[PDB]
């Protein structure tokens, strides 16, 4: 789709057969989502953002739809205020920012 | 303009006459600035994110240059390592989020 940007860029996605709401988000390298049950193994990750640094946990090559689009790659849990997809997962969908 | 999200989606902007490199974030709802003085009166105004809050200075009407475009709105001003371009001006030059 094009998507306008006068309301936040607010997707379904589909992680561990859940739904859920995410931001797409041109300003996060990483996608951040709130505390789930992830399987197989995660590993130390430090993160900052506007309001300081939070440890989180990095899950790798995990299946995740966005907005109908499949991808697998690395999902960042924590507690972030927002699910959020950033760009290593829009890369896979193949976004782009235009004007 | 089409950019892609390989990597961070930089670009310059002209604002209060300084030249400076801004990340084009959809995930913002509001655009930010680090610290500098801009005209006009201000109203402080707490934002937040992943870390948590900081508390920023709000210019309303401020005239911004984005990658050539001109564009009024809002600019919050605080501490930030890196400036960020949010929806309240990024629906100004007609951007948007395509895939
Ligand atoms: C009301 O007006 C607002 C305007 C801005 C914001 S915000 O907190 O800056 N955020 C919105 C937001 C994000 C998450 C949860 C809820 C809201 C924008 C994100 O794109 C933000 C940008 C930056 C802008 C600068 C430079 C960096 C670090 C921070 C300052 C936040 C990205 N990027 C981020 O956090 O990315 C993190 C995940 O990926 C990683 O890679 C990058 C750092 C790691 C909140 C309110
Ligand atoms: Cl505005
Ligand atoms: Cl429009």
């Amino acid at each position: 789709p094009q998507i306008t940007l006068w309301k936040r860029p607010l997707v379904t996605i589909k992680i561990g057969g859940q739904l859920k709401e995410a931001l797409l988000d041109t300003g996060a390298d990483d996608t951040v989502i709130e505390e789930m049950s992830l399987p197989g193994r995660w590993k130390p990750k430090m993160i900052g953002g506007i309001g300081g640094f939070i440890k989180v946990r990095q899950y790798d090559q995990i299946i995740i739809e966005i907005a109908g689009h499949k991808a697998i790659g690395t999902v960042l849990v924590g507690p972030t205020p927002v699910n959020i997809i950033g760009r290593n997962l829009l890369t896979q969908i193949g976004a782009t920012l235009n004007f």
